[PDB]
């Protein structure tokens, strides 16, 4: 809400310069990727994780942008990593993932929680269908993705959020079935064109 007005408000003062050096820093980090999952952001190990640093150049007041999703009504921050903190406020790029700048051969992973009392997140994850779209927000430009592929996994199971060769791709990843929560669900989304009005 306010979060995603600071994140917008300040993005359009940014100078070309500014845009530019961040972008170098943050495809230099995807060209470089060690593609590994860092872990599923649920186990104990994952929650207690520090401070996560590796982000800082796509950021604006701690945030690498937001995510759109239009047709379940969410418009969610997104910080870096996916520690216990990051999941109470938003939305957390799984490391290891791409940064959420897109392009040939990148996959990022944006997660957040269901079911919660206090804040509703990706409770309304499971409503999305292959064809969906969602827009993916950082701060140099809107980037549009349409759902391809929504399935279920174990939650040690990575293969689905790596690199795919010659696509460009953003999984969506929750907890499943509702209120059970043994699983996970991956809602992943192709880039296509756009031009934001």
């Amino acid at each position: 809400n306010q979060q995603i007005a600071d994140f917008d408000k300040e993005k359009a003062t940014l100078d070309e310069a500014d845009i530019d050096e961040r972008m170098k820093l943050a495809q230099a980090f995807n060209d470089s990727l060690n593609n590994v999952v860092s872990g599923d952001p649920w186990s104990e190990e994952m929650k207690k994780k520090g401070r996560a640093e590796y982000a800082r150049m796509l950021e604006i007041h701690e945030r690498m942008g937001h995510v759109e999703i239009p047709v379940i009504d969410v418009d969610l921050p997104v910080y870096a990593g996916t520690a216990e903190e990051v999941l109470q406020q938003g939305a957390g790029h799984l490391e290891g993932t791409s940064l959420p700048i897109g392009g040939n051969s990148t996959h990022a992973v944006i997660t957040a929680d269901t079911g919660l009392p206090t804040a509703k997140m990706f409770t309304d994850l499971t409503k999305l269908k292959v064809g969906d779209k969602f827009y993916v927000h950082n701060i140099k430009e809107v980037m549009a993705y349409q759902v391809d592929q929504v399935k279920v996994i174990e939650p040690t199971n990575f293969d689905d959020l790596l690199i795919v060769p010659g696509h460009d791709y953003v999984t969506l990843l929750t907890c499943t079935p509702y209120m059970i929560n043994t699983h996970r669900l991956l809602v992943r989304g192709h880039r296509i064109p756009y031009v934001a009005e």
